[PDB]
């Protein structure tokens, strides 16, 4: 009767304000109810696997245990560098919309949407502009091998820590720097201890929202086509609120502080960041083989 919508995040989070934005037109166009589980409150992605669930948004990058070639996103310059041609990307890349569809289905997962939560910033104590200034620095990111392999090939010593541990190990110096989006830079307060930004543009926190394929399917012509429409919604309503989240919180950022650095790449710098990223595809193939040799061959056939 009713639909069980489980996430990653707490509310306020990205995630979270797709889900209601999710619920929000499921429950404007019907009858259904869209109930919604933000972090640890159902004690999940077997769960909607099993049916106990309905929707789930999970990040590819965390679903390594079910479906390793998810994690390609960790891959430093695997999508377009600026956010228009990322989200140009999102729309037209065989790879997103076509096969990764295949991956999850394989699961027994109706794949709805994958999204962009928003660009990667490095913070650190001194400015980035070449690989070789990440020399010598512990640089703190979450963790995942191909995440500590983007770092370790730019130079730099991975260094893991809990995230309510960061702000004062960056303060403290058993970290020199860390990567985030810029609100969790702002919301969090990083820039405090940590002032000097930098846009390398190699990632894009990438995450996604699928339903259970048997309840996908058992839908009336009609259902599938309400949440397909829900799921539409949700996205153009999130990808806006992430592009202002991101200029509210860069804005609010320099209206807090005045040792704040901002950093950008030009198209040479960034090249000479591109030319360590083969790295980390081997580490990426190495973790998941001929699967992810087929995914990674159409992600490179898309940015071409
Ligand atoms: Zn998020
Ligand atoms: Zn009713
Ligand atoms: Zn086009
Ligand atoms: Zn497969
Ligand atoms: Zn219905
Ligand atoms: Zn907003
Ligand atoms: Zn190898």
């Amino acid at each position: 009767d009713n639909w069980r919508y489980a996430h990653e995040e707490y509310e306020g989070d990205v995630q979270d304000v797709f889900a209601q934005a999710f619920k929000g037109y499921v429950e404007d166009n019907s009858d259904h109810t869209v109930q919604v589980y933000r972090f640890g409150e159902l004690g999940i992605m077997e769960q909607t696997q099993n049916g106990i669930l309905q929707f789930v948004n999970q990040s590819p990058g965390f679903t390594g245990s079910l479906i390793p070639s998810a994690q390609i996103f960790f891959i430093p310059y695997l999508m377009p560098t600026d956010m228009d041609t990322v989200l140009e990307f999102f729309d037209e890349s065989k790879a997103i919309n076509e096969m990764f569809p295949k991956l999850y289905a394989e699961h027994g997962l109706e794949l709805l949407k994958m999204y962009p939560e928003g660009e990667m910033v490095v913070t650190a104590d001194e400015p980035i502009t070449s690989p070789e200034d990440f020399d010598n620095k512990k640089i703190r990111t979450m963790t995942n091998p191909l995440l500590a392999e983007t770092y370790k090939a730019f130079g730099a010593t991975p260094t893991p820590l809990p995230w309510g541990e960061v702000y004062g190990g960056l303060q403290t110096g058993i970290i020199d720097g860390q990567e985030n989006p810029i609100f969790w830079i702002e919301s969090g307060g990083l820039y405090e201890v940590s002032p000097n930004l930098t846009f390398t543009s190699h990632g894009w926190f990438t995450t996604a929202m699928m339903a259970n394929q048997d309840f996908y399917e058992g839908l009336s012509e009609e259902d599938q086509q309400l949440v397909q429409d829900a799921a539409d919604a949700a996205y153009d309503h999130t990808i806006e609120h992430i592009k202002g989240l991101s200029e509210e919180s860069l804005e609010k950022i320099k209206a807090a502080s005045d040792e704040v650095t901002v950093t950008r790449l030009n198209d040479e710098q960034i090249q000479a960041f591109k030319e360590r990223a083969p790295q980390v595809e081997e580490k990426f193939i190495e973790m998941t083989g001929e699967q992810g040799q087929e995914l990674l061959d159409q992600f490179k056939a898309d940015l071409k």
